[PDB]
C-alpha cells in the first residue's frame, strides 16, 4: 500500500482494478478495507512514481465498459480487461488541489472525473422551476462550454429547486463575479419566430459576465432572447400608454433597418405607463439623440381608396414581431447622444414628415 | 444458510448467483429451495457482517446484463459473469422498514429495487381514462422527480383504472396530506399552442401540495396548464354571459402586460352565467381592487373608414386565446384589495375612458 484512499459511496470500486494515468496505465488497486461509515480504499503505485506523486493530485474513478457518444462518436479507448471487468482509477495533477488534503487525513476518490475538478468552482443557482434542467447540462458562453450542473436539490421550506453546478478553474475568476446573469435557452414554439434550432437537442445555459466581489450564489432568470446577439449595447427606456404587441425580441428600426431589440418589459413606478426596455449596438449607438421621436410601427396598415384602392403589403417582421421606428427631426444645432438611462415619449401616430427630414448624423 | 428470504414470484433468482451490497459484492446466494405455494431462497453472508446486518434492511433483486438508457447513457458497471450469467441480489438498510419484518415470520425479495422502496410510500390513484398513464411514469415537482407509478389496475365494477404509485420517503410526508391535486401533462396540439415539448418523449405528472391530514388515496384530475407557472396567486372569480373564446390558459391582461390566467371554467349554480376562474401572481396581487371592471378583448377589432380605412393588426395572444383586460377607474378614496374569493361582472364593451383613467396604484 503506497497511497489510500477514503470515500462515502463506492458503486464502481473493485479490488484488483487497475490505476490509470492520463488513460494509460501504472499501479494497481489491491484492497477494499471496508468500515460501516465510510469504506477505505487501498492503491499501490511504483516507487518511482509515488517520488513523482505530489501532494496536488486528486483520484477519480470510473467503470464499466463505456461507449461515449458525445454528437457523433462512438471510439472505445484502448482497454485492458481490468477496466472492462472491474471498476478503474485514474489520476492526474492540478494546480490547487492542496486544499482538499489540508482539511481531513487522507485524499478522497471522487465518483467521476467531473466532481474531480469540483473544487472551488462550485456554485449554487436558484430556479423557480427546474423542468428546463438537466444533471450534465452546460453553461455556455459565447457557445464555448465553460461549466456543467451537477445535481438538482429540490426544497420544500422554500419552494425552489437549488441547482448546484461547477465552473472550470480558468473561468472560476472571470464569472461568478456578481451581477452575473445566467439564463436557460430553450426552443420557442409561439406567436414569436424560433431562433435556437440546436436546443431542441440539447438545451444549455447562456451567461452575462459581470463585475464586483465573487458572490457564488446565483438566481437563475427567465429564457431571454436579447443577450445573446445584441450585447455590450446602449440601453434606451421608452414609456408607451400600451404594451400592444410588442415583446422580448422586438426588433428597433430605422428606415426599415434593424438597429436594435426590445430587452425587457416592465410596468412603471407608477401604473400608468409601461416601459420597454431596448438596447442599440455599438455601431448604431451614435444614431439616437435626445431628440429621436419613436413611433409604434406594428402590423399591417393599409389605405382603402373609393374609385380604386391601392394596397401594399410587405410581409414584414412587424406583423410578427411589431417594431418601433425612429427618425431625427431635423435640427441645424444637433442634440447630444443619448445617455445610459433616457426616458423616451412614444408617439401614437407615425409623423408624416419623417421622410423630408434628412438629418445629418456624421460618422 | 445465514439469511433466508421469501417470494411469490422468482422470475430472475437463480441458485450460486453472488449477493451485492451497494453495487459492490459481498456474500453468496446458495439455495433456491421450492414449494408449490411460495418458494425459498437462502443466502450467505460473511460472519463480520451478519453483526452488521440489520433488521432495517431489505433486499431487491435485478438480474440480467442491464444496459440502462436513462436519457443520454448506456454505461454498464464493473460486473462480474455471476450477474451477466445469474439473477442477482443487492441489499442495503434504510431507515423504517421494521414493519415488513414485524408481520410475517421472515423478509421478502422484491422483485426490483423500485418495489423495495415502496414500504409506506404508495399511494393509490383513480384515472377514467389511463390513456396518457404508464409503468414506470415519474411523478413530478417544479420538474424534480418525487414519485414513480408502478402499476395499472383496470376495474369493471366502477369502469376506472386504479394506477397505484410510490413516493420517496422524504417527500411521503410533504405530499399525500389531502386536497392535493395530481395531474398529468401531455402534449396539445389544437388551437391553442403548446408550452410543453419533453411531454412528446416522456409524459410525467404535474403536483400541487396541499395541507391537512394523511389521505393516501387521490384522484387524478384533467391536464391542467394554470397550476404549473401561476401558483400561490390571488384567485379571482368573474361573471360572463358567454364563455366565448376563453379557455384553460387565457392570459389576464393590464395594459397589454399578461398578469395572470385563466385556471378553469365552469357553469355558475344557477344556469345564466358562466364563471372564469382567473389567477393573478403575487407580484401583480396589489393590481386588482373591488372597482376593477373587465371586458372581453379577444381576437381582431378594426375600425372601417369610408373615405380612408384605418386599420392595425398586432398579430397579439388575444386572436389564439382571448384575453380579459382591466383598469382601474380613477377614485381619491381607493377602494380595498380584492378578496381571496370575489365575484366580478365582465363588461361587454371596452370602456372608452380607459386609457385617461391614471388610477395610481402604490407599491
Amino acid at each position: 500500500t503506497t497511497v489510500s484512499l477514503s470515500a462515502e459511496t463506492l458503486p464502481d470500486v473493485q479490488a484488483g482494478s487497475v490505476v490509470l494515468y492520463r488513460k494509460f496505465e501504472v499501479g494497481e488497486v489491491i484492497t477494499v478495507r471496508p468500515r460501516a461509515n465510510a469504506f477505505d480504499i487501498d492503491l499501490h503505485i511504483k516507487p518511482e512514481y509515488r517520488n513523482l506523486l505530489t501532494s496536488n493530485s486528486v483520484f477519480w474513478a470510473e467503470g464499466g465498459a463505456k461507449v461515449q457518444l458525445n454528437g457523433s462518436g462512438l471510439t472505445v479507448q484502448a482497454s485492458p480487461l481490468s477496466r472492462a471487468l472491474k471498476g478503474a482509477i485514474s489520476f492526474d495533477n492540478l494546480s490547487g488541489a492542496s486544499a482538499s488534503q489540508r482539511k481531513g487525513d487522507k485524499r478522497i476518490l471522487y465518483a467521476s472525473e467531473t466532481a474531480a475538478r469540483a473544487v472551488g468552482g462550485q456554485i449554487t443557482l436558484h430556479a423557480f422551476d427546474a423542468g428546463k434542467l438537466a444533471v450534465g447540462m452546460p453553461i455556455r458562453y459565447l457557445g464555448i462550454d465553460i461549466g456543467q450542473i451537477q445535481t438538482l436539490d429540490l426544497i420544500t421550506a422554500r419552494n425552489e429547486v437549488q441547482a448546484k453546478a461547477v465552473l472550470y478553474p480558468e473561468y472560476v475568476q472571470t464569472f461568478a463575479r456578481g451581477g452575473t446573469r445566467f439564463s436557460v435557452v430553450t426552443p420557442q414554439i409561439s406567436a414569436a419566430g424560433v431562433e435556437h434550432l440546436d436546443t431542441i437537442l440539447q438545451p444549455y445555459i447562456n451567461v452575462e459576465p459581470g463585475r464586483g466581489n465573487p458572490r457564488r450564489d446565483f438566481e437563475l432568470q427567465e429564457a431571454t432572447i436579447t443577450d445573446s446577439r445584441y450585447l455590450d449595447g446602449l440601453s434606451i427606456i421608452v414609456e408607451a400608454p400600451e404594451a400592444g404587441s410588442l415583446g422580448i425580441g422586438t426588433p428597433v428600426l430605422f428606415r426599415g433597418l434593424e438597429v436594435g431589440t426590445v430587452t425587457g418589459m416592465t410596468l412603471g413606478t407608477l401604473s400608468d405607463r409601461v416601459m420597454i426596455a431596448m438596447r442599440i449596438s455599438k455601431r448604431y449607438q451614435h444614431l439616437v439623440r435626445n431628440n429621436s421621436v419613436f413611433w409604434l410601427a406594428s402590423g399591417y396598415s393599409l389605405d382603402f381608396g373609393l374609385t380604386g384602392g391601392v394596397v401594399k403589403t410587405g410581409t414584414f417582421n412587424q406583423f410578427i414581431r411589431g417594431g418601433i421606428a425612429f427618425a431625427t427631426p431635423p435640427g441645424t444645432p444637433l442634440a447630444p447622444k443619448a445617455q445610459e438611462g433616457k426616458h423616451f415619449l412614444l408617439q401614437e401616430s407615425e409623423p408624416k414628415e419623417w421622410r423630408e427630414w434628412g438629418t445629418a448624423l456624421p460618422k
